[PDB]
């Protein structure tokens, strides 16, 4: 019964009673809102069997004799609870992918540029400079007078063709207000001040034969930055209408407030 | 009942009896280490209400307003509560400090050495030195000379006085073998090659008038050590007879072998 010992000690023993509310105080709320996650993922994105499965038989071949050990080490002891742990990983990824709109497809729909800039450490030179290209001077000259950047003073301040997001945001949006041949303003950023000069805008493939492959892109990303795992987490929970009824677990979606 | 929902959402409910076989699944066994592990502290090593009532007021007075902020920041909602973490931590302590022996003071009872040494990088060097020593050379001079050591190569490779614990291992074995004005061999470290030499070997008090200093310096060095936090929780939990009679926990102490 409850009152009945689950393990003895030199020290005294343990009632399961004790044992169990004890457990309830220390780890109800954290185990309630890993089941409630849980339970929503599976609700709003079905994974397969085939989905998981296979995945399991390319993680046995990679492991090989090296996988009855890993298994072993992630609180799993059958082949059918490391399916789970794949299948909660997979509806999770599923759930990020999900917040990728059209808008943020769109918004990534923009040519490749082909950029040259002047790096410099204050704005003082920056405007220094900028003057002496209204004047005429030839920026890939002063490229090789006064830019810091040494992938590219020796080259007319040339860079590697880029798109949307492989840029730091302040340079990225300063680069697409330009047109072939006109340079920008000093731009700041962690370097010092930059000066850009558009001189090719690349053809860009119709919409309807991008948007597939910048999707994967945004996918992929948003899979990797951990900020998405804590909203994606946040808005499944707060969509989920959670209403606890058990007094001593009332307070576990607390801090779901924001 | 256990059949009675806990918590209602737009994706389904979870029963008291699922939330309960899940909860013990998930948390059972580390619950169930904890448990023994507290049980066994307060068993061998009792704390009284004033060391943690005052342990307790020294830090309401540190927290000041940001208290209230604190307490429910660690699982706690009671003074009561953050009480048992004090008297658990301050038995912890209890129980490594037990672990100092005789021998290990004796073991540090050893006069402080006033020595001078000279860095090489090579232990080719350190030979070719320490025959130039043997001839007669004078050990300031040489350590003017050779000495890598920027703070003691200008003052003859003078060291301030040490005691044991103090220095890598090789050299102070190498530095008590020594007789006042003897030279070492060449001691290998991680910065290179040493040759030390003892100038002055200071008085040391009773050993009675310096077991309690030497004590407690001890306790202190394996009180910030977590290499003793693991050891002490290892012995305790050995010499428990821990006898687990619960089947779904029975591999908890699993890893207790060593």
């Amino acid at each position: 019964s409850n009152a009945d010992n689950i393990v003895t000690t030199k020290s005294g023993s343990i009632s399961e009673s004790d044992f169990n509310k004890k457990l309830k105080e220390n780890y109800g709320k954290q185990n309630l809102s890993e089941m409630v996650v849980e339970k929503v993922l599976h609700d709003k994105y079905k994974v397969t069997d085939e989905e998981v499965t296979k995945q399991l038989e390319e993680l046995k071949d990679k492991m090989g004799d090296n996988f009855n050990t890993y298994m072993e080490s992630n609180g799993v002891k059958n082949e059918d609870q490391l399916k789970e742990k794949l299948k909660l990983t997979f509806a999770f990824e599923k759930a990020i992918k999900a917040t990728v709109t059209e808008k943020d497809i769109k918004d990534h729909y923009k040519p490749k540029l082909q950029v040259s800039h002047i790096l410099v450490k204050d704005e003082k030179t920056a405007k220094e400079i900028k003057e002496k290209l209204n004047s005429g001077e030839d920026f890939a000259a002063l490229a090789k007078q006064y830019s810091e950047d040494p992938g590219s003073k020796e080259k007319g301040g040339e860079l590697s063709e880029f798109g949307p997001g492989m840029m730091v945001k302040e340079f990225e949006d300063a680069a697409y207000k330009l047109e072939v041949g006109q340079l920008s303003e000093p731009v700041k950023s962690s370097f010092g001040y930059h000066i850009i000069k558009l001189t090719d805008k690349k053809e860009l493939k119709p919409y309807e034969e991008e948007k597939e492959n910048i999707r994967k892109e945004l996918e992929q990303q948003r899979i990797q930055d951990p900020q998405f795992h804590q909203q994606v987490t946040r808005d499944l929970l707060k969509n989920a209408d959670i209403k606890v009824s058990d007094k001593d677990l009332k307070d576990t979606f607390k801090e779901l407030e924001k």
